[PDB]
């Protein structure tokens, strides 16, 4: 059925595939390696946003926070040109969402508080929408450099879907913060060749990528049909074995979004 | 295998889809209610440039064609504007495709000349590349109103898709000709919302739509893999069951296409 | 000075150029010819549609007219394909506007009823809006071949745009019979390559065209600013120099719609 | 009488705008702040990419580049993807047109070497085609946010245009080059909103849009009229009084070109 054609595209493009999509009233559950670990990488930032709008005020955006040069340390297009203006909460918001900013992924960490500068802050937030096998250990860029096997900074297809649905289409923020999430990822500019060409153009697409080393490549996201029907898409790969420098292949999670479309249509 | 989706689509929308895809090196051909008749409608305006094209030579693409406001006898957008200066041989190509001009495609069946006002020569032409069903008997606006169950106007998906292969993949053209047709189809403009609405941007998509009553409405296609592979898509639909006045559901074609998608993926 | 690149695009397209634009609150009036009369052609279909609007109720739309094949005299591509069915006044009004069906509009003008199959009722209307230049005095298609010189079915720039200004920014009709003839305007099919083709495409335009010979090339539309400030541009042009078959140019209305544009924006 | 408009929409926009249109054999050129410094911002980038094309064989197109995540200082949509790969030179030129990536225009200035990173011999290569005003003095993202009234990467409309125009009217580069710049700029994404939507859709634009603190908002662009005859427009815009967090106006851009558009035709 459609798990022979997951497998023919692992073969294809030399990776390993997860996939889930939650099922609706209207449809049944898709699953393959559902249940697998696979790497946070950049994903933890869609719930990161979500943790500090959840415990803190709106005025808690307008804080200005100053930080170091010492203090980029991965891909930080937003981070590097701001070292003397500071950077509000908010600001580090979208970054951390549009622009996958690392830097300010580890700021936002830190606004959690607690050891391991905000990792046991972040999973203990995991913790409460029902989410038990998802942790974050370390910070950017260490995150995405774990070895293959490895239980540190990782989360499940299955898993990262319910907290993705709870927190877009479900009742984890109050409207209120919830559409400050929802925009910023509809506005997103790091994944335009994952799920989002997987879909047909008049399908809606909000997402937020994640890439590491061994070919890691993922895309959590939100789609809605044609019609007006939601639903949760999380996709994820690797390709352990190839090496620390495979690179990734963004067509496997463009392909395997495709398929997805296919059967909800 | 896909064919449950298929007739989970055509009770949503009261009507009877068929689908055909011819089978390429490396995957199956998709069918469904693949050799049952479906009516013809503008469709058939893309093989007829092809025969005016094959049966002429380059230099007859100029020759002026003179018409009368009698001429006009159904929906010509762009025949209508042109009735005192005359359009071109190649003029009339362009216009039968990329806008379905009725007339446009009434003068051109009269430059293969022959019985029935070109009717006979067409479909001629149809047996030339091996199309033993098709069959035309009517012109514009007539083909489009035959009653159901009546074999005039009316192809098959299997048949039609394996017309459009030969005339776009094939080698039923010379290069010089074939990139003609092909061009005109890439700019096609009334199959927005079908075909094209199924398929995912990254993939190129040139179409030649056809409606008529009953609810008639089809599409039949040449689609590109963003890696580059050809596939030919014929999706044919009426509601006959509704009545003359039924509206065509274009819907149906786009989902449709998007369920064929997930399969060439 | 603007009227002097109107007497340029008059000299570059060997033409007899009409302009007028009503002044708003923020613009001054465009004039170019403007009290010139110049052949109504097609663009009649406009108010005669207000017409029948305005003197019968929305019920009247659903009585069906039935015509025989003699009736069909001027370019009709709709009441060709019904004159055994019949044609709603409705429907009418549809084929009318958006394809300027000539049939169809003499069975509207008939539907006005009096002396000259309609053409008194439909000035007499003409006068009611205060209108006192304008006039028809034959039907399709003799109305598009009356001589330069004879007054007979011309109107004016200037009085054609302030009746239009009436009937779809002004009191002519009430809401629920204003939004007919406004979607029917929207819809136009025939104006593409006319002020369309002039105004960028962030602007709104809705246009009724006229054709004719002599050269006789007219559009009457309205248009919407990006912002939502609507203005009344009518542009009429003949040339009647080139004798009784010479060609209307379509670019010189699309030219001149540019130099407006350029004024309001 | 246009520079009326011109004021006008500085008051309406709380900007300072500045347009030049270079002269054709049959018009003459239109001026508005022609010589007045405005900030390069990204438009700098166009001829940044003739400059490396010029002083390099086609085959150098191929080259391998490779960078760190230091590299990327501002928003490089194209260069944080491939930063693990990387990138060829072709691809830089690509990005830096068609995405505005500042980092692939770093790295394509570090390509022309010497001193300040490239910039001496940028400014050189402007110098080499007649322009004695123009200067480049840093990299991104410092560029676009020199303080209001500093000489620093500032141009002139006057002396961007005519830089413009020998690049793909002139013969600054080969035909064989001169299509590959030309082709860049023609499948712009970031100037959907400028002189391309002030200019009417059947005006071919090709552009490199600018955009910068202070209300920085510029786009440098070549249009063809209808019939095929090429201009050339330059314009930009700064708010500097407004401070350095000032909105750029993309309307004001968009609306200048159509009053622009209206003179040309």
């Amino acid at each position: 059925d459609l798990a022979d054609r997951f497998a023919e595209l692992e073969r294809r493009y030399d990776a390993r595939l997860g996939v889930y999509v939650p099922a609706t009233g209207t449809t049944a559950a898709i699953e393959y390696r559902a249940d697998e670990r696979f790497a946070f990488c950049s994903t933890f930032k869609a719930p990161l946003v979500a943790a500090v709008l959840h415990q803190n005020p709106l005025t808690h955006l307008d804080k200005l926070i100053t930080y170091t040069s010492d203090d980029i340390r991965s891909i930080s297009p937003v981070a590097q040109q701001h070292v003397q203006t500071g950077m509000t909460i908010g600001q580090l918001c979208d970054a951390a969402i549009r622009y996958s900013d690392g830097t300010a992924a580890n700021l936002l960490l830190a606004d959690l508080g607690g050891p391991g500068g905000g990792t046991a802050a972040f999973t203990g937030y995991l913790r409460s929408l029902g989410d038990t096998v998802s942790r974050l250990d370390a910070e950017e860029p260490e995150l995405n450099r774990d070895p293959p096997g490895d239980e540190r900074d990782t989360t499940t297809p299955h898993a990262i879907a319910l907290v993705l649905q709870q927190l877009v289409l479900g009742n984890a923020l109050p409207p209120d913060k919830r559409a400050l999430l929802t925009d910023w990822m509809a506005r997103n500019t790091t994944g335009a060749k994952r799920i989002r060409a997987g879909f047909p153009a008049d399908w809606k697409v909000i997402d937020k990528t994640g890439t590491g080393d061994y070919g890691r490549a993922n895309d959590i996201a939100v789609v809605w049909s044609p019609t007006g029907v939601p639903y949760v898409v999380a996709v994820m790969s690797d390709r352990a074995g190839g090496g620390y420098d495979a690179e990734p292949r963004e067509a496997l999670l463009a392909e395997a979004a495709t398929c997805v479309a296919g059967v909800l249509a």
